[PDB]
Parts: structure tokens; sequence; C-alpha cells
């Protein structure tokens, strides 16, 4: 019945804010609703392009591309995600 804490940080200030998961337990958004709630915090104009990449368990950086690895961060266990811009 718990959320993600994701963290995310562009021009060197980190912010932070929550996502909730269903009762089924994927996550309750999907990146046109992440990509414009990201432009939300930082003043970034919408049609900028953004580079997305996590962080994996095992301490790669990962890319962002799809609903289809924002579904793999539920089964990775991480502890809170983040997500680093980077933009132009």
């Amino acid at each position: 019945a718990n959320a993600l804490v994701v963290k995310v940080s562009y021009g060197g200030v980190l912010r932070r804010f929550r996502v909730p998961v269903k009762a089924n337990g994927q996550l309750d958004l999907e990146m046109a609703g992440l990509k414009e709630k990201i432009a939300a915090l930082f003043n970034l104009s919408a049609d900028a392009e953004l580079s997305l990449t996590y962080s994996d368990e095992d301490g790669d950086v990962v890319a962002l591309v799809d609903d289809n690895d924002l579904f793999d961060v539920t089964n990775q266990r991480l502890k809170f995600l983040k997500i680093n811009v980077n933009a132009g």
C-alpha cells in the first residue's frame, strides 16, 4: 500500500517526491506522465529533450526509454530511485 520515493537532480539541486503504487503492484504513472512531471519541478521547456538515467541495484548507470523499464523498477527492489536529467 506504499509509494516509491523518487529523488531527481538537475543543475545540482536534488529534489524529491513520491509516487504511489496500485494494489496489483505496478507504478501508477508512465513516461509521458513522468517527463511532464519533471518539467514542472525544474521550469524546463517541455519541448526540450530529456535523457533520464537511473541507478541499478548493482550500480550501473542504466537508461530510461519506455514503460517497459518502468515496470522493472518495482521488481528491482530498490530503496529509493534516483534519476538524473541531462538536457540540451
